[PDB]
């Protein structure tokens, strides 16, 4: 037997896949897992990242995450891990550098930090300070930004500390871009001009590549509905959770109420079914121009997915044909 | 030629005819003095009238405003008043009102006595360079003007300050969508950007056109911005003094802590004639010269200085060049 956090062979095989069981593991086992997977993608040897500074600022990054419903550590951690089964499923490391790599990993895990469980919409129509600190700018995504090199500052938790001036100046660059793309209100824009792209991909491309980061990092932050139904199924509930927290909130405080947050209007079916259909099949469609073997892996489930929201729809609102 | 003497912050007739026109003397004042100016301008344009602002309010706002300037060389309270009576000096020139709602108005003048609020008197390279918090707090995305903007908002939500308090929300996130995207355009980074965009507008500009109008805006927030040279000589000259000063306050500063240093703000390399004549040249004559083709009437009142300033320092480097030469 040994302490949780060491990690057992079988764990670290899983977690390569995309069928990885999120809910299984506490703060410190998912933290291994991270440091694991910095390791084993050869990022600590290329960048000489200082082993015991991995960790700490693993640590320091748990810290600044808040107990969400779904904006929370454990979110953080199944975008790393989806991004890290990526670079598998893909042969990412085929295409990219190791510096893309690294750039693609610390914005997976970074990209959330110190969400306040309120989107952009509330922000802005709110006033809040961070509305007003960044203009109406992606205020939150802005603030993930922020809050990511403010940990990196701190000397014991800068894992770049290692990186000569020009690399660290690329890798920040790079970080930016990826965590302001995770903003949703920018979906179209950036699908729109991937697809223009896409019309003639060129690896050796700077701009294209830079939208391919991007549509990999926007992938990995919705990609909760390509794994198994029990793994994907709580996390509804956790994104409603917030939803109506907010919408609760901005009732009472006389604000706009989104249509997608309202609880009488809202169930886990009507949530997931245009999403899936409407986000996220088209995304994975064009990802699967680029590699093929994204559409057995995580285009079925989606299809899958999809099929059993459509039947519990049906059976949601013929309940509802009982009600008044 | 009134019959007793006034407090100088109850403005002479004289003073508010002058203040309509870009040969407006600014060194003349005091900071009192220039508030109550900039209080004038919101009264004469209709602004308090239009958007039913507390004329309490404004003044409050107005020192606000002013305590959020800081005491720099060049980006100070004298530099917004600048910025903010050259934009109203345009509205007359060009007819503005005709052109504009005024709620457009209201954005302009808003945003640029707002544009440069609590500037630190280094520049966005700076920032950048240092990893100072501004740059930390802003990803270095125009670190400066995010930061300008975000107090000019600060300021605007202490029920005190707020001039917009009775204008209704959707008035409010009109004017301040407004404002960002025009002090956000304010840096200098992005200069040629937006010429860009705005050239490509004019070769067939239509004033119905949303997009079209947001670049005039952007375009007349910059020019008012960098103006000092359409003023006259004697106007203008003391400022080119103030830059240079901010400038090698910052290249020392650099040299110190091993940062890079740009030619441009080197205290070695660098002069008055210098500083302006490349500026003057290939910066603000060619930005002017695209407004005229709109508003005429720009290039005697604008051009015509900008040009006698050009070759005035053409001259100076001239002769700074044949004292260099008899000496080297
Ligand atoms: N309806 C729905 N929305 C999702 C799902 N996963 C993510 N999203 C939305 O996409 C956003 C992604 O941004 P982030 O999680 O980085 O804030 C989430 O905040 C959430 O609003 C999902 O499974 N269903
Ligand atoms: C153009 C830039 C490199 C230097 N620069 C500038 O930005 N502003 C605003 C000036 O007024 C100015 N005058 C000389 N150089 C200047
Ligand atoms: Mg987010
Ligand atoms: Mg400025
Ligand atoms: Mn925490
Ligand atoms: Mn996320
Ligand atoms: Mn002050
Ligand atoms: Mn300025």
């Amino acid at each position: 037997t040994y302490p949780k956090y060491l990690l057992s062979p079988e764990t670290i095989e899983a977690l390569r896949k995309p069928t990885f069981d999120v809910w299984l593991w506490e703060p410190n086992e998912m933290l291994s897992c991270l440091e694991h997977m910095y390791h084993d993608l050869g990022l600590v040897r290329d960048f000489s990242i200082n082993p015991v500074t991995l960790r700490r600022w693993l640590f320091c990054v748990h810290d600044n995450y808040r107990n969400n419903p779904f904006h929370n550590f454990r979110h953080c951690f199944c975008v790393a891990q989806m991004m890290y089964s990526m670079v598998w499923l893909c042969s990412l490391q085929e295409k990219f550098s190791q510096t893309d790599i690294l750039i693609l990993m610390t914005a997976a895990i970074c990209h959330d930090l110190d969400h306040p469980g309120y989107n952009n919409t509330y922000q802005i129509n709110a006033r809040t300070e961070l509305a007003v600190r960044y203009n109406d700018i992606s205020p939150l995504e802005n603030h993930h930004c922020a809050v990511a090199f403010q940990i990196l500052a701190e000397p014991e938790c800068n894992i770049f500390s290692n990186i000569p001036p020009d690399g660290f100046k690329q890798i920040r660059q790079g970080m930016i871009t990826l965590i302001l793309a995770t903003d949703m209100a920018r979906h179209a824009e950036i699908m729109d001009s991937f697809k223009e792209k896409m019309e003639n991909f060129d690896y050796s491309n700077e701009e294209h590549m830079t939208l391919l980061k991007m549509i990999l990092i926007k992938c990995c932050d919705i990609s909760n509905e390509v794994r198994p139904m029990e793994v994907a199924e709580p996390w509804v509930d956790c994104l409603l959770e917030e939803y109506f927290m907010q919408s609760d909130r901005e009732k009472s405080e006389g604000l706009p109420v989104a249509p997608f947050m309202d609880r009488d209007k809202v169930t886990k079916a009507t949530a997931q079914i245009g999403f899936i259909k409407f986000v996220l099949i088209p995304m994975f469609e064009t990802v699967t121009k680029l590699f093929p073997m994204v559409e057995e892996i995580m285009l079925q489930p989606l299809w899958e997915s999809r099929d059993r929201y459509e039947e519990l729809k049906r059976i949601d609102d013929a309940m509802k044909e009982l009600q008044k």
